[PDB]
């Protein structure tokens, strides 16, 4: 049956050859319009849980180049730095321009973020984006 | 039902998105070691047939760029074939998986091309994530064993 989970893994991989970071996540909207973790990669089941129904959201990327330098809440923010979190890049997915869920990277110590990892970050959410696009698509159409 | 025939779309879809050529393509090798076009935009079909079989390659790959086709090292007959199809410029980015040349994607410009660093960047990116997509789909279907 249809595995979307083999294509998050595979972006999973892309992430950390392409932008070699620590740890990558792939989320994406619930019908309650919360984002929820599909994918990740080394980030503990301790903090996905702490994480899960938490974050958002005209589509563009947002980097963190240090959580102690970032506006976040308290609460939040020990859950970041529990799990050894110094630095995150936010990267939208989007179909037809709407936003989709995100995909995020970590780092443990603080980064600042190069043109060209910021344009592969960009292009690897294209990709994942038209790949979600065309695998849900034509299930719902192999159906008709 | 392995539809991943949708892999190969999305990735096209990415590869005009994110880099802006002409035309492009993916070719994987098939038991006989011989390169096979498995998905394409806007070769034709006449091109495909014409041009199966060689693999610029053969254990620790590189891109290749053609940036004029007439400046090429290209036999008579395969030279004819590019130029015939319209084509002036062409990028092979190898295909990977567990360090294995598994295929290649290609992008296509009707007039000569440099190639920028940032779209060789950009385009390094989406043969890994191919890679990786067939790494481990194949993986799944064959696991069901």
């Amino acid at each position: 049956s249809n595995a979307i989970e083999e294509v998050y893994e595979a972006t999973l991989d892309a992430i950390q050859g392409a932008l070699n970071c620590d740890r990558a996540s792939i989320l994406l909207f619930d019908e309650a319009g919360t984002m929820r973790f599909v994918a990740a990669r080394g980030l503990s089941e301790h903090y996905q849980r702490a994480v899960d129904g938490h974050s958002p959201w005209e589509p563009e990327p947002i980097f963190v180049e240090n959580v102690d330098d970032a506006e976040f809440s308290r609460e939040l923010k020990e859950s970041i730095v529990g799990e050894g979190i110094a630095a995150l890049g936010f990267f939208p997915l989007v179909t037809e321009g709407r936003l989709i869920g995100k995909f995020m990277t970590y780092y443990d110590r603080p980064h600042r973020f190069a043109d060209s990892e910021i344009g592969m970050a960009l292009t690897i959410a294209r990709q994942l984006g038209f790949s979600i696009q065309r695998m849900r698509a034509e299930y719902a159409r192999r159906q008709a």
